[PDB]
């Protein structure tokens, strides 16, 4: 429990640095005047709870936290859809980590109708005893969809695990508000191209 | 080009010191699990082109561009409608500053500590929810692309973004209420 | 002991509307001369040293709330006249009210979601040099747990002595550059 | 002009990105409950005046300014000397970067080529990392602010107390690695 925040150190280090990294994308397109991608960015070390629980229900041993792929994530926000692939080119493309195959959150991804996506990334830190390569998880997301994953979040949190069915469906219902301002926002940056 | 720099220094500070005092409301519900009424804050200093542009449309003298309210500004994010009456309360009953006579504006008048002594700088600080702040960002820059004169195709699409907010937030108010009832 | 998250909440805030507010001053300058102040830090006295503090002082739980320096900020200079010129400068702000090295304390006004609520705030003057020296004796008399060894107790009263010279030198510089 | 600001873009990046790796060295040690051999961390974009300056001085083309090292520069503080020789290993060590080619031994420098990551791709940048004592520093930036006070010359009477303030901070120096010494004893 004070192993722990030991533990932990390489994994903020990795998430301040991706973090004013992935920040640089948007300044570099402030001077081109034209739209950035992204919108803003935040990160996170996972918290010890969250940590220990989701081994519990992976069945990672505990000697192999160092498999858990969000122990180190970032959040990158964008104001349209399309420009997740736009987001996703840019990072594979980048040569200061490389992108690890993986294929989860697939029914995450298809029921937001595709407004929330992830990859996850090797990053060699540069450590005092030399290199150390670590997981971080990077999340892509529209500024409307994660609006409403933070509220969802939220109560989730509030009922711990079991929200009342009277606030269920009225989440369900925020959720399709969300989903529909993005298709009226995807038809804007659809319009404006039609130049 | 650069008198300008110096026009706009207690500007800057004023932002700058507003921007730490009001992300203090969100800190101080950290701790509760009690619910921020505040989700972020953005500040700028308006830019010197905005200025004599503005100056030029309310025909503003170049001698009284310190009674425009908005070279100073801050912005603050609500995640909920109900939220902004929250924070306008609160702005009110702040005593350090005054206030001068899903959206909403107000003006104050902020003390600034200067090394001259004391000086008073007007900043309009605005409260929107987030939808709103979303829709609003995208108007603002088309409204800078097509220079004024939005086309007519996109002019509706925008229309109905902005329509497509509002539901997101009025579901967001119900969610709220229901939780409410507990 | 989760009180004490809830309770540090306005000194941390004080602390940090305190922060922006003196880096204000360099940035002032730093536009129309030489600066006073070079840099500041700021610091929530941690849980431990409040309690260490108290037991000390002997101040019982319900009155921490005397304690000047649960919140503290360090004004560094490089000029020892600096230090009295930013004396000043904090004595005429109205944001607050005043209650080689050097201190005051202010009743910080803070503005609460409940009202207000006035936290004391120790400020700290001194030059770069004194601090240099200050923070090799606060690590020493920590690592030492309050008993130095002599062997190091005198080398730390030549590095004492060694950083006033300093600013002695520094103080003549300033001297000679006046006679313009 | 925004020819400049444009393409002073990469240097700024690059200056935010290594301030925030070196930062970790203290973070990383002041967990560990040890000593610190970075202090703090600084950086600086040239103005744009100071490389015309220094452009006339070195013999520049301007066409190549690409070429002048300090352009992205960032400077280490130390609490002893002997920290720096320490901070200079740990910096030949890392893998995110390629190291390439008065005051005596209380300032050292070097020059790194960065491997900037880029919108449009790779940029490599080159940017100057000053490794400097507390003491040394603060003697300099009374040095540096004089010599541009007085355009490069410097009267007499207060290059003197300058001299003097010098020798002032490189006591000091002495007396500082004399503690780390008697506590390297423990
Ligand atoms: N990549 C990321 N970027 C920013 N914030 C994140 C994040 N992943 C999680 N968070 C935040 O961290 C908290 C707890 O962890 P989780 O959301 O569950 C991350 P996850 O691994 O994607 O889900 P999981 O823990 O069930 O596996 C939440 O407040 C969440 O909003
Ligand atoms: N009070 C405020 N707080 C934060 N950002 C603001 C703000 N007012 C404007 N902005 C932002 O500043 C940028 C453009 O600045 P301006 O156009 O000069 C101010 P404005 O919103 O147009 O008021 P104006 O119409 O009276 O001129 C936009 O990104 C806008 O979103
Ligand atoms: N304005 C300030 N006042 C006091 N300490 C400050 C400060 N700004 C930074 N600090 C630092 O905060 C760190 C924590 O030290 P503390 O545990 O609070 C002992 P102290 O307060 O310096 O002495 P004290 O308990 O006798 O009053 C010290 O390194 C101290 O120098
Ligand atoms: N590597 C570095 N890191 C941080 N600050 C630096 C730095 N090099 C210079 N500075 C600082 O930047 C300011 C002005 O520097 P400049 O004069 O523009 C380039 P210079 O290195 O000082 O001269 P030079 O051309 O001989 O290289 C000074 O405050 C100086 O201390
Ligand atoms: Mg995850
Ligand atoms: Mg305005
Ligand atoms: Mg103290
Ligand atoms: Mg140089």
């Amino acid at each position: 429990d004070k192993q722990w925040e030991r533990f932990l150190v390489p994994y903020r280090q990795a998430v301040e640095e991706l973090k004013v990294k992935l920040k640089g994308i948007r300044t570099l397109y402030e001077y081109e005047d034209d739209h950035s991608p992204i919108e803003f960015v935040t990160g996170r070390v996972k918290p010890v709870a969250s940590i220990l629980e989701k081994a519990r229900r992976k069945s990672i041993p505990l000697h192999e936290i160092e498999t858990m792929q969000d122990i180190a994530g970032l959040r990158i926000m964008c104001q349209f859809v399309d420009d997740i692939q736009i987001v996703k080119e840019m990072l594979f493309a980048r040569k200061d980590f490389t992108v690890v195959d993986q294929r989860d959150y697939i029914a995450e991804h298809k029921e937001s109708g595709y407004r929330s996506y992830h990859l996850v990334v090797l990053y060699p830190l540069q450590t005092v005893s030399g290199e150390k390569h670590v997981l971080v998880e990077i999340q892509i997301r529209t500024l409307a969809m994660n609006f409403w994953a933070t509220i969802e979040h939220s109560l989730n949190y509030k009922y711990s695990g079991n929200i009342p069915e009277k606030v269920k469906l009225r989440l369900q219902r925020a959720s399709e508000a969300a989903s529909r301002l993005d298709e009226e926002m995807s038809e804007i940056r659809g319009e404006v191209q039609e130049a």
